[PDB]
């Protein structure tokens, strides 16, 4: 269990960074993958190749905590990234590329080290806690569903500028990944 | 099957290939790399998926070729219109100019809209692809299972030249690094 709760922040999704196929709720607290290219203007901030979107918030100092609902989802990537991350084309999620993430992919939980580190989770999470300590260079992930158990911590992170909450809802080739990512209500 | 007498020698068209694809010197094998492969962007190149086309173009006749899929966790294979879109996101369907089958997360499917599940008993290691342009037919055969029929698209509206089509798939799991190979004649 942890004591990051007193550092919780209210995250909203940045529509200008969202892949053109994403459908984001009115309050910008939920996101799902849609079935068509969804009428949005071209900009350099927008992720082009993956169902990714950033939180609107920028962090250059302090301790921040937020929670993400992943109930019923078969794939997702979650964490935090540099504002400077590549938006266009193909790229790997790694600290070198400015991403500190974990994911669910094909029934396996992984930390986004390079190469990936498989995580042994006894209770599949329905909700994920994400903690960032900017000055310390720490990004931690917690299994809210299972006693706030620790999933993984990145340490000695090179943030090298502002950080952004990071989300990938994932594609849905099997039909089993339609569920949204939701930011849990504080 | 009885399509062996229509076999053609297929080679891969480098200019069409996703930029992370590693294509052998003989242009008969392809696998997913972990970085860009120092190729320049062009209008032909698939941008969003690890796809590549055969260099050959067909507007008539009967053609057959074979692809090795040994070990691979995921792939898409078949034939497509030369006019298919190369950029952005799209589904593989006849409406979009693709006649394909795939292996995705332990299920074999045909690329209809919506997808049609296949009835494969023996997991293939090699797939034979037959196209009869005039007949409007694309058929898939399980070479591993004595050439048994997998799937036939008929009443195909080819609507112009066709290209062999390949997708090696991404390798997020670490378990899909295997190449696609064009089997020797």
């Amino acid at each position: 269990a942890h004591h990051h709760h007193h550092h919780m922040v209210h995250i909203t999704l940045d529509r200008n960074t969202a892949n053109s196929w994403l459908i984001i709720s009115k309050d910008r607290r939920q996101v799902r993958m849609g079935d068509t290219h969804q009428n949005v203007s071209d900009n350099k901030e927008r992720f082009s190749n993956y169902p990714m979107v950033l939180g609107a918030q920028r962090f250059s100092s302090g301790k921040m905590y937020w929670e993400v609902d992943v109930t019923q989802k078969e794939a997702w990537d979650l964490g935090v990234c540099r504002d400077s991350v590549q938006r266009k084309g193909q790229f790997s999620l790694s600290p070198e590329n400015g991403f500190w993430t974990i994911w669910l992919w094909q029934d396996s939980y992984e930390a986004g080290t390079s190469p990936q580190t498989t995580l042994h989770i006894q209770v599949p999470p329905c909700q994920i806690g994400i903690f960032v300590d900017y000055e310390a260079g720490v990004v931690s992930f917690y299994n809210i569903t299972d006693h706030g158990s620790l999933i993984y911590t990145f340490s000695e992170c090179v943030f090298a500028g502002p950080l952004r909450p990071f989300f990938n809802v994932g594609f849905n080739y099997s039909g089993g990944n339609a569920a949204p990512l939701k930011l849990c209500p504080l």
